[PDB]
């Protein structure tokens, strides 16, 4: 059981050690398309590349490349697209991907500016009456509504294919107090946010995969997918002992490198799953408590 593994590693202070063994066991696959010279300005970081086997391809003949990976968790029947924060020049590619993959939700785990630097382009409209047109990909995006909580925001966007005049409603879930290379306040507000995404239908098999991003799409994004998948597997098995977090993480790392970027993100992941297990095992009331301790009011 993970709760006892947690106490062992915590008492022995072995997190940096567990983390390094995950690093050493992690898959390595070619990322040849990412490293082509014509794709240099489509990557936010030179050392974070999608693997060729799991990369999302854009449906445009010129250049199909985006820094995005499909994570497919077969047993949990969950799939996620993990991507970098879009660049000024890839905002159009980002929304094209959302359109082509039939995603219903975008989960953003960073602020546009962190530590006095830009982590992401402003890729959605700030005001209802000021819509965004992406000329390169022939898409229009309108802000429909915005609901602000203390530490996260939920926006209703309308995405229109200008080529075909079809429109879709996209939900933008913006977690607004998660530091880069860091961990949420307590897992409470984290979990509260995760259960909000689930409640929306965005993670449901009726829709294309949810798009998840932070700055590089591996750290904070990794922590989101790892907690969701572990809780689901727990749910499907009704057995907290049967879930090995370290094995699930290594499976996900077959699809995108570097998921979980620090030993404290690994520790937080355990803490999020352990706390979340209360709910999965039948204490439905624990969800009301999370809203309270989150102070989302
Ligand atoms: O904490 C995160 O979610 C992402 O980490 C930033 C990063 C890590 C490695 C390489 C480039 C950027």
């Amino acid at each position: 059981e993970m709760e006892k593994e947690f106490e062992q590693i915590d008492k022995s202070g072995s997190w940096a050690a567990i983390y390094q063994d995950i690093r050493h066991e992690a898959s390595d696959f070619p990322s040849r398309v990412a490293k082509l010279p014509k794709n240099k300005n489509r990557n936010r970081y030179r050392d974070v590349s999608p693997f060729d086997h799991s990369r999302i391809k854009l449906h445009q003949e010129d250049n199909d490349y985006i820094n995005a990976s499909l994570i497919k968790m077969e047993e949990a029947q969950r799939s996620y697209i993990l991507t970098q924060g879009p660049l000024p020049n890839t905002v159009g590619h980002f929304w094209e991907m959302v359109w082509e993959q039939k995603s219903r939700g975008v989960v953003m785990l960073n602020r546009v500016m962190e530590k006095g630097s830009l982590k992401c382009a402003q890729y959605w409209p700030q005001k209802e009456e000021k819509e965004m047109i992406f000329e390169d990909t022939n898409l229009k995006l309108t802000l429909i509504s915005e609901d602000i909580k203390s530490y996260y925001t939920v926006r209703q966007l309308e995405l229109e294919n200008l080529t075909t005049q079809e429109t879709r409603e996209i939900l933008h879930f913006h977690y607004t107090t998660w530091p880069d290379f860091g961990v949420p306040e307590s897992p409470a507000s984290f979990l509260n946010f995760l259960f909000k995404v689930r409640e929306s239908g965005s993670l449901s098999p009726e829709h294309g995969p949810v798009v998840v991003h932070c700055s590089a799409g591996i750290g904070r994004s990794g922590t989101f997918c790892l907690a969701d998948t572990c809780l689901l597997l727990m749910d499907k098995r009704k057995d907290p002992s049967s879930v090995d977090i370290k094995k699930v993480l290594l499976e996900m790392r077959k699809f995108r490198m570097g998921l979980i970027q620090t030993a404290d993100q690994l520790r937080f992941s355990y803490l999020a799953v352990i706390e979340g297990a209360k709910f999965i095992m039948g204490d439905s009331s624990v969800q009301d408590q999370w809203k309270e301790l989150s102070h989302e009011d």
